[PDB]
């Protein structure tokens, strides 16, 4: 399975650690 974003903002990723980053952008950060 990818690791495909679905906040719909929807990027898929192959590495969950970009997922993670990429998710930094929607939240965990401010
Ligand atoms: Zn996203």
């Amino acid at each position: 399975r990818p690791f495909l974003c679905t906040w719909a903002c929807g990027k898929r990723f192959t590495r969950s650690d970009e997922l993670q980053r990429h998710k930094r952008t929607h939240t965990g950060e401010k």
